[PDB]
């Protein structure tokens, strides 16, 4: 019951890590809104999760479109109650180095990750600040803390999210809204994990002291801790959940 | 039941944050060994905690004395079972800058913090490695991540613990032992917090959240890091600091 | 003579820190290209600097416009020689928190800082990689390492630059191109310094003063120099102790 | 002449990186004192360096012995003038994980690195603070910023130095003494480099090579110089990109 009486909106909640966050949040007693670019996916996943009295509802929105994400959060609150938590999990990745990256792809990666975090937070903050209560979990990555070959826009975007999190915590922690970033290591099994996939495999695994990559469930547990009132003194943190990657 | 079937030794467990960690760990179903320089206090605190079927036992040891901390860990395991977790909470603080610090005072702060973490971990690691299962939580501080005026030895000590944590995670994460460091902000109410007490408003201003931490705040982070829900968390310097290191 | 036979392009070179970098680089024997949104300013500043045989030339370009910045870099190389160094100094700042920021202003701040760094680097990298020799200095800030109240877009932008720098170093260090970021503390006297204008502010700086454009320029000149041959991927704090406390 | 009228004491100055620092500092016009555990080595190295008008003097001291390091600094100042800079370069390394490290070896690694930095700085700070002028460069490592397998005591010691540097900068930057740490990557060619001696190790370095003593020396000379007047509290990675990935 660690999230009893919490109401959590999760962007990109239809699949992957976002969906695993939803499952764990429901386990802990929260009501959840899955907000995803793919409306059908958000609704199918919310149906799948709403067993045994658990309450999950789905909403379609592109986090890069201010009016759409704002409308989704408004609909979510009308449906499941005023938000107490927001997880800015929506993100995309792609390849391209500074010398050869496509400028349009660059912009889209920055938009979904950085602009989406900004716009979804902006929508949620109106209510959270009014109520002097909220918790926002942003999505960094090991790729936001160190450099990853051939991923210039993505490392820029996740780097932006890491420090934006610090900035938001500076503004809002004293006003009742905690803001933290989870920084996951590689999670292979999601759509993104598959997108980014022998000797080269072994070298990649060798960057992880724990000797395995992460699961969506591994990351979801850290997010559930940060959302909970047991983390009342945690704000502004870039919490590495990465099997040791950034420790070496 | 987040720590069901866990057996957790907590150095400095007799009081303050260590005691709060013990309370939360028992809440989550763990068996706890309080290991404290003050043997009587460890025992009395363990007795106090042991209600409602909760199992806490107290042991005396100075973490800077290898034979003594080794004996205490062995005795704990005889009493409550093989360790699954170790919290290196024992620490001392003090004042003194590089230009005026006394060498003996410097050495003692380094000893309890860094050498204690080393020796207590060394003792626990034999069993944890043998069983390919363990979780160690070390105690950094905001004072291990940034510089604090007039606390040279203490900032060096906590700085050491922060990077030693990364080093330990590098060695052991693949062998079944996670090692992490909680880095608390100021916690006023403990013996250490009291010891270190417009100057007030200035200190508070460094904390975006607008208050200092409680032992309970810190205990919750430690309980998370101890739990199997934190299975992919290792090598982390986890700031639990009201936003201090974010600005 | 620390930058003898070096050819350095400096975005935002017409004024402020960029101009101070130009002055110091010329002192050390470099030829410099001042690339500024304000073309007249770039030209006037370059002429002012071109004394005692020093070679400084001005170019007009908005770093957020790929064609324009690419053209300026191409012309710089035609004018003063193939680049050996690029300083992505161009940046803008503004105020606004997540809950109330102008989304258009947010985009412009991200564009000049992050996209400008990307596009200018992209143009320079063709030649630098072809020659297996280059040094790129990006502009972070203390605002890219910690959070600053009421500056969401700018902290996001400088945060991006800090980690983009690491990413660029990962790609290119082994190919002969070092990439580093200078992270300055507050520098009062520039246009940006004045725009953003406080014993409380000063209290954030252990050294007990804010920085000068010259302070920052010296760090950039070191990073540009071959004396810094093993320095790459670094986020170098030049900040009077700000991020140390 | 970047260090004209500077007077720099270098612990561990008789060989390796310390000696390279001495050479570069003399190049830039400083007077130097080499203070080394090996007195004869300090003397021989100082004599070797004292050509063409360069002034280098050697002294014997174990930095872990307060009386010895204090005497050496005093003797240095009698010979070459009041110190303006101190480089806490003396250090030792060794292997051992938490589970198997010998406690005596642990203490010795912690002592030379951390306690030596403390004691040497303490001796130098009396004069520097009295004059409201100094610059201190401590020696971290990539091993002070991240974990290195099988080097528990050394990683703890270098970690201590990195944050002690921040703490010292907090105390003294406003009192006229800058304090910074260089954090070098692997440097193969020194006594320590040889002691610790694969392609797997090299793969940790984006730049595709290990460092030289000269690479590290240049960063130290920059930090010592007044061109770095606003640089304090910094943990400056000079590491071929190691900590960037
Ligand atoms: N998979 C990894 O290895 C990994 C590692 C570190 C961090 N991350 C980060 O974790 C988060 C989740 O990653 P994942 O692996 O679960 O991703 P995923 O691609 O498996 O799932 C992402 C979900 O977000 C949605 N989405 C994409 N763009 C959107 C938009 N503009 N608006 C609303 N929704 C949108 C997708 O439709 C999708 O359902 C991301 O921010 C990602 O960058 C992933
Ligand atoms: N109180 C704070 O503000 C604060 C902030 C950040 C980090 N910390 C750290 O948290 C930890 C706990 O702090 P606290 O405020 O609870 O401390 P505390 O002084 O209130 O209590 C510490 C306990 O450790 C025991 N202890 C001391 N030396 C010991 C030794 N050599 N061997 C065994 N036990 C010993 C004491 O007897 C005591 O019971 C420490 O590592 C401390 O450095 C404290
Ligand atoms: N002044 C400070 O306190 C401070 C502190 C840390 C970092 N910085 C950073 O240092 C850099 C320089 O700052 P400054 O104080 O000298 O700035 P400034 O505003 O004084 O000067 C900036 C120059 O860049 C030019 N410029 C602006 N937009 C451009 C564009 N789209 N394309 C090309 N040129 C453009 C301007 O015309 C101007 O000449 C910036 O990246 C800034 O973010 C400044
Ligand atoms: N060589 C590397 O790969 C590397 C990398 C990063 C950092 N470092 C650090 O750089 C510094 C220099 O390393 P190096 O490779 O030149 O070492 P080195 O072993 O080659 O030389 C060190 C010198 O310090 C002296 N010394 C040792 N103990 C002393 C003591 N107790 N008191 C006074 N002098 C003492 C030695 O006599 C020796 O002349 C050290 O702090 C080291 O930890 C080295």
């Amino acid at each position: 019951n660690r999230l009893k009486n919490e109401v959590i909106a999760i962007t990109g909640g239809g699949a992957g890590i976002g969906l695993a966050i939803a499952s764990a949040a429901l386990r802990e007693g929260a009501k959840v809104a899955l907000i995803d670019l793919d409306q059908g996916l958000a609704e199918r996943s919310a149906a799948m999760l709403s067993t045994g009295g658990a309450v999950a509802k789905g909403f379609g929105a592109d986090v890069t479109k201010a009016a759409d994400i704002t409308a989704a959060i408004t609909s979510a609150e009308q449906t499941i109650g005023s938000l107490t938590g927001l997880v800015n999990n929506a993100g995309i990745a792609g390849f391209g180095s500074v010398h050869d990256a496509d400028a349009a792809a660059w912009d889209r990666i920055m938009a979904v990750n950085v602009t989406g975090t900004f716009l979804a937070s902006k929508a949620a903050l109106a209510g959270m600040l009014e109520r002097h209560k909220g918790t926002i979990v942003n999505f960094g990555s090991v790729a936001g803390l160190v450099g990853i070959p051939t991923m210039a826009a993505y490392c820029a975007a996740k780097g932006a999210i890491v420090n934006l999190t610090r900035q938001m915590a500076a503004d809002y922690s004293g006003r009742g809204v905690r803001v933290n970033a989870v920084c996951p290591g590689t999670v292979t099994s999601t759509g993104m994990g598959q997108q980014l996939l022998p000797e080269v495999q072994a070298r990649r695994l060798a960057k992880y002291p724990i000797g395995r990559f992460g699961t969506p469930e591994d990351i979801a547990e850290a997010v559930i801790f940060l959302l909970s009132d047991q983390a009342a003194f945690v704000t502004g943190a870039a919490f590495a959940v990465d099997g040791g990657m950034t420790a070496i």
